[PDB]
């Protein structure tokens, strides 16, 4: 009903390139405060032992 | 049974050395406020005497 009958419109065009941006939006947090706060150490066995007084 | 059938794992081996750290954690307090606050002096006898008025 629209377009002057035999009008060259976006429907008839072939080879229209798509537009996909090269950015992926990810904002999920992955911080580990407790693990960052505490210290590091080495274990040499399945069971790890220490002492208190 | 989620292990290879003929697999040498920590379950069946023997002679594993223990893992005992070389630190002893003691946090008991031993401060003496009243001793630090008051003065110090020398007594030269069994009985110490002074005067008031």
């Amino acid at each position: 009903m629209a377009t002057p009958t035999n009008a060259v419109s976006t429907v008839e065009i072939n080879g229209k390139r798509e537009d996909l941006i090269d950015i992926i939006y990810n904002i999920a947090p992955y911080d580990t405060p407790f693990m960052t706060a505490i210290g590091k150490g080495v274990a040499t066995a399945i069971t790890h032992e220490w002492q208190t007084d």
